[PDB]
């Protein structure tokens, strides 16, 4: 197979990153991990001290240089690279300290003094509609607007982005991108080293003065309507008229487009829409669609449990607590370990060749079945019936597991879940349990 799918390991530090990588992310497929911020931000237990940066030093919640650089070389050395979620419009609010012991306040950083900042003004909410400069040269919350036009700021990001690149860091979320112009990123990109992958997050559903499509020619691009849409959907919806969800509806092209049912920020309701962990199944079915169906670079969320309270950071127990996995309870929820979602992403990672949306079934409701030509096949019910209708595929006739429940031996005889029978004609006779699917491949079928 071949890497497709990465992870938010939201607030996750960095041992527990590098522990995971070795323990789960390698053996089953994953890409590569976005981390959030390492870099200097305020000091705070809130999950959003984060986005308030006070220098570049490599020194955050998630540990310090040393460890951060032990977990990129240990990801790396079962083939998951780091993707690094970097602040490039601002700084803290206000004043403080930050994790490395730095002071700031007055606009005044380690590496930056009030004149590598716009002139202190208010993003209002009007201004998202009608006013591109505002939201662009104004304050977000507080936050010191850097200047982004500035050859010292985009040097000084740049150098930042390129010590991560240096360490071995091989992608970047761009935070906030909206809050700068394209054209900004545009030069800070003419100084970043080679080609490292680049995702710039822009909340674009329409009707606003700034257009995701803005940043296509800067690197990839967040599609928030992908998520909102599939909730709206997979809660009051039909899974039948997704056949040809994408570009036809509305959406950026698939080759620009990082894509995700839900993120850290709406997850909070920060769409009502939206689905996640909380949705239990229903999430599980969103995430197998996603993973199988063709269209942008999908990002599975990894959550932690917030008891209520959207400001709240993470658990303070560990992930890999002196041998036992903190994960699917009240503390973290672990979501790229659920069987269906790592399923999904195995049969994407072995579906890769073959980009197609082949056999469309559906009961113009809610079961749908699909392939990707010869290379898988893909069912979902969700009715509270069994699906038993007999569909066609492009599978070459045997066995198969069903990824999403179990995998193949290293023998290849065998399957630890259940086996998927394709039929001599091409046919599966389904049978799927309610709010069950199913999910097989080529690189998934006994010899
Ligand atoms: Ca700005
Ligand atoms: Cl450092
Ligand atoms: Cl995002």
């Amino acid at each position: 197979g071949t890497p497709t799918t990465f992870v938010h390991l939201f607030e996750w530090n960095w041992q527990d990153v590098a522990q995971e990588c070795e323990q789960y992310l390698g053996p089953k497929g994953y890409a590569a991990v976005q981390v959030s911020p390492p870099n200097e931000h305020i000091t705070g237990s809130q999950w959003w001290t984060r986005y308030q940066p006070v220098s570049y030093e490599l020194q955050s919640r998630g540990g310090n240089r040393a460890q951060f650089i032990d977990m990129v070389n240990r990801c790396s050395a079962v083939g998951v690279d780091i993707y690094v979620d970097t602040l490039i419009n601002h700084m803290a609010a206000g004043s403080g300290t930050g994790t490395a012991g730095n002071s700031f306040g007055n606009k005044s950083f380690p590496i930056y003094s009030p004149q590598d900042f716009h002139e202190s003004c208010t993003i209002n909410n009007s201004d998202y509609g009608n006013d591109r400069y505002r939201v662009q040269n104004c304050e977000l919350v507080g936050l010191a607007d850097l200047d982004t036009a500035s050859n010292y700021v985009q040097n000084t990001i740049a150098a930042y982005i390129n010590d991560l690149q240096a360490i071995g860091v091989k992608g970047f979320r761009f935070d906030a991108s909206k809050h700068v112009a394209a054209s900004d990123i545009q030069s800070l990109m003419a100084k970043v080293n080679g080609s490292p992958v680049v995702f710039q997050e822009v909340i674009d559903l329409g009707g606003e003065a700034i257009k995701s499509s803005e940043y296509l020619s800067t690197g990839l691009v967040t599609e928030f309507k992908y998520g909102a849409k599939l909730g709206t959907v997979f809660r009051n919806g039909s899974l039948a008229w997704l056949s040809n969800f994408g570009e036809g509806w509305g959406f950026m092209p698939s080759s620009s487009a990082v894509v995700f049912v839900d993120n850290h920020d709406n997850q909070r309701g920060h769409g009502s829409s939206i689905l996640t962990f909380e949705d239990g199944r229903l999430y599980d079915l969103a995430n197998v669609f996603m993973l199988a169906y063709p269209y942008g670079y999908p990002r599975v969320m990894s959550s932690y449990d917030f008891h209520g309270n959207d400001w709240a950071g993470g658990p303070n127990v560990p992930v890999h607590n002196n041998g036992n996995l903190e994960c699917f309870a009240s503390n973290w929820k672990c979501e790229h370990r659920w069987s269906y979602i790592a399923g999904g992403v195995d049969f994407r990672n072995n579906t890769a060749d073959n980009w197609a949306v082949t056999n469309w079934w559906d009961n113009t409701n809610n079961q749908i079945s699909f392939g990707r030509g010869s290379s898988g096949h893909m069912a979902i019910n969700k009715e509270d019936s069994t699906l038993t209708a007999t569909v066609q595929t492009d599978m070459a006739s045997g066995q198969y597991c069903n990824v999403l429940k179990g995998e193949l031996s290293a023998d290849a005889k065998s399957c630890s879940g259940e086996v998927i029978t394709v039929n001599s004609d091409g046919t599966i006779n389904l049978n799927i349990g309610a709010w069950d699917a199913m999910a097989i491949h080529k690189n998934a079928k006994l010899l």
